[PDB]
């Protein structure tokens, strides 16, 4: 019935939730057309043959894919430039066929989107893509509420409310002040969301209230949230595991982004070839424009090494990490991946490089207590030598404690999918937005 327009910057970290949501709000029974730029949209429509340019019916509802036009942070200015002229192109064509959106939502990395909805007076909603403490440590940097790192102090703590204490490199990196020339971009548009903030009616989140109980009450009086996660619940691999016994498989990847350096992935190798531990372990080759290269093993490796372990390409994540062989989760920490290693009970090794991955995992390591800490990331600044791999892999698989954070993280599960059913805090958070879209 209700068109709702939802328009994700490009890349699996912001496309993945977007998508993830538009399912949700088709099943809710309504019209969704996700639009991301087309340059992305090229990738995943070649990868995808139900990306077919009829709306796929989900429940009630339908997703139509209106990819805006790329016309291809010297792209961010320009997605922005084409974007604001060329996304009013489709509010015409699609208000002056009787079918008009009443809602645009879109991630915090296209920042201005809620300009141009308020420009045109229609009401714009943020999908924000990382934790409830990411979003608290943005929102409190932006309006100057808690003191972070500055050049005069590189290695200050930072004492956010309802969150435990972060070390100067826990907080989101992107808030940090030695930040590299690139990276000053993203920044920015960040900032620039929190701006905007005061533009959008709701701030929709992929969080579960039980997870992030204590911030998501505080920010309820200062800046409401909205959990409605786990989204991806709410919305050769296989066979070769279900071929080892459970809870004895080492899965380990970093993500569409993480290029590890040779000499880190090299101890990681030697790591797994020591202890004789059972692994499936994504190496994802890199952009043919070269860029960053291709990594190799020592040689002998995957010979030495046997039916144990086992090197893809790619993976089918959200079905690996529901498998009872898995035995934990060697994991860069982005926020999709914690969230689907939280929902299905999994333990997790934490090697965060950048962004919110410190901070993620902190959370994952000292609070929701899943994992080992294996690395602390950018400023840190270290190869993880072979020995202390070994040893977290040996501790969250055998150690003192293996059982407990196993218990923990069923518990996690247990929580996470309380929340996904039909009467849960996040299916009601869900409802209740859109209960508000019709309304308005
Ligand atoms: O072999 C693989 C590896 C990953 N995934 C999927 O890829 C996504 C990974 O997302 P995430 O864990 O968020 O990693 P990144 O792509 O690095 O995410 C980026 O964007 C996120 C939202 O801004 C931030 O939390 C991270 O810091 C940033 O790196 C998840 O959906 C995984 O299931 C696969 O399907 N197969």
């Amino acid at each position: 019935s209700l068109h709702v327009f939802l328009v994700s910057a490009p890349g699996q970290g912001n496309v993945t939730p977007m998508l993830r949501l538009a399912k949700s709000l088709a099943s809710k029974g309504l019209l969704v057309t996700f639009s991301t730029p087309e340059s992305y949209g090229k990738e995943m429509r070649k990868t995808n043959d139900d990306i077919s340019d009829q709306p796929i019916l989900i429940g009630e509802g339908s997703i139509r894919f209106e990819f805006l036009d790329d016309e291809w942070d010297a792209y961010a200015t320009h997605l922005e430039r084409v974007g604001k002229q060329n996304l009013p192109r489709m509010f015409k064509k699609h208000e002056e066929e009787g079918r008009p959106i009443s809602c645009i939502i879109n991630n915090p990395f296209i920042p201005w989107v809620p300009e141009v909805a308020e420009s045109l007076g229609i009401p714009s909603a943020l999908l924000w893509v990382q934790s409830c403490a990411s979003f608290s440590s943005y929102y409190h940097f932006f309006n100057d509420l808690v003191s972070f790192p500055t050049e005069s102090n590189l290695k200050k703590d930072v004492c956010l409310p309802s969150m435990p204490m972060l070390k100067y490199d826990e907080v989101p990196l992107l808030l940090y002040p030695i930040v590299p020339l690139p990276i000053i971009s993203l920044k920015n548009a960040m900032l620039r969301q929190q701006k905007n903030l005061s533009k959008t009616f709701c701030v929709l989140v992929d969080t579960f209230q039980q997870l992030e109980d204590e911030l998501i009450h505080y920010l309820s009086k200062l800046c409401p949230i909205r959990p409605i996660g786990p989204l991806f619940k709410i919305s050769d691999c296989i066979e070769w595991l279900d071929s080892k016994s459970p809870s004895s498989v080492v899965y380990i990847s970093f993500g569409s982004i993480v290029h590890l350096k040779q000499e880190q992935i090299t101890e990681i190798a030697y790591a797994l070839m020591n202890i004789n531990i059972s692994f499936l372990w994504v190496m994802k080759p890199p952009q043919k424009d070269s860029y960053d290269k291709q990594h190799v093993l020592p040689q002998g490796f995957l010979e030495k090494v046997g039916e144990k372990g086992k090197v893809v390409k790619w993976s089918p994540q959200e079905q690996v990490l529901s498998h009872q062989s898995l035995a934990c989760f060697v994991t860069h920490c982005g926020w999709n991946s914690s969230m689907e290693a939280l929902a299905n009970g999994i333990r997790v090794v934490t090697l965060p490089q950048w962004g919110d991955q410190v901070t993620n995992a902190k959370f994952l390591v000292d609070v929701f207590g899943v994992g080992v800490r294996l690395s602390r990331g950018d400023l840190e600044d270290r190869i993880i030598p072979r020995e202390e791999i070994e040893l977290r892999l040996l501790e969250v698989t055998s150690g003192e404690k293996a059982t407990e954070m196993k218990h923990n993280a069923l518990r996690w599960k247990k929580a996470a999918e309380e929340a996904v059913a039909k009467d849960g805090s996040s299916s009601k958070n869900l409802q209740e937005f859109v209960d508000e879209l019709n309304n308005f």
